[PDB]
């Protein structure tokens, strides 16, 4: 039932998930000036070399691009994690215009949309168990700017057309996600939830300082998806972004100073 929309939007989604309104909810607003450099902070380790990428599907919420966690082919170590983190699957979430998009913000800034790679602690066996865990998640957020193009991306966006409305999917095979990194890994982190329902708080949230660009017919070809099934009124999939929650009493961490 849930969605981004007036009557089934982030605003009442605490009707069937009451962790909605919990202590650790995402996204937030970094502050950079309140946010603390620790150098303690270990660098990320990102080891996607090894990935197999399986399926690309409109979910109704956003598109996602899934891989094979049955192995450790590509994790994510380091930063702030113990222990490893296999990558299941990738999204994005935009904006109907270039000025609103993200999740996170910096500075109450807003980009034009956020990638998260959503990856599960291999210490609770299987992403079901992980999201009942406070530490059972690592979720890396990336921003994305409009100005050139991301040629990484291209691939993703050449098959948007063939699953344009809810329930479609299509092989998606030989993808490699480390074409949607940034030169830098310098991050932001704290402890916080899955931004979509169920807003299980599971999550230690590693969000990328430096945003990737990406050309405005790349994010155009987002919008053009659609939130409904075929055969029901088309309503564009744009504004899939649950706004900042509140802080409470957490801290964010930099990587850099
Ligand atoms: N914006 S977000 O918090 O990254 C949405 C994650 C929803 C998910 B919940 B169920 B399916 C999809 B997979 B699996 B757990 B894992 B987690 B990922
Ligand atoms: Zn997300």
């Amino acid at each position: 039932h849930w969605g981004y929309g007036k009557h089934n939007g982030p605003e009442h989604w605490h009707k069937d998930f009451p962790i909605a309104k919990g202590e650790r909810q995402s996204p937030v607003d970094i502050d950079t000036h309140t946010a603390k450099y620790d150098p303690s902070l270990k660098p990320l380790s990102v080891s996607y070399d090894q990935a197999t990428s399986l399926r690309i599907l409109n979910n109704g919420h956003s598109f996602q691009v899934t891989f094979d966690d049955s192995q450790d082919k590509a994790v994510l170590k380091g930063g702030p994690l113990d222990g490893t983190y296999r990558l299941l699957q990738f999204h994005f979430h935009w904006g109907s215009l270039d000025g609103q998009g993200s999740e996170h913000t910096v500075d109450k800034k807003k980009y034009a949309a956020e990638l998260h790679l959503v990856h599960w602690n291999t210490k609770y066996g299987d992403v079901g168990k992980a999201v009942q865990q406070p530490d059972g998640l690592a979720v890396l957020g990336i921003f994305l700017k409009v100005g050139s193009a991301k040629p990484g991306l291209q691939k993703v966006v050449d098959v948007l057309d063939s699953i344009k409305t809810e329930g479609k999917s299509a092989d998606f095979t030989n993808f490699d996600p480390r074409g949607l990194l940034p030169e830098s890994l310098d991050y932001w982190t704290y402890p916080g939830s899955l931004t979509t329902p169920p807003l299980a708080e599971c999550v230690t949230w590693i969000v990328l300082k430096e945003p990737i660009s990406v050309s405005s017919e790349q994010v155009l070809k987002f919008r053009k998806l659609n939130f409904n099934g075929e055969g029901e009124p088309e309503e564009l999939m744009v504004d899939n972004w649950r706004p900042a929650q509140p802080l409470k009493n957490r801290q964010i961490k930099a990587s850099f100073k």
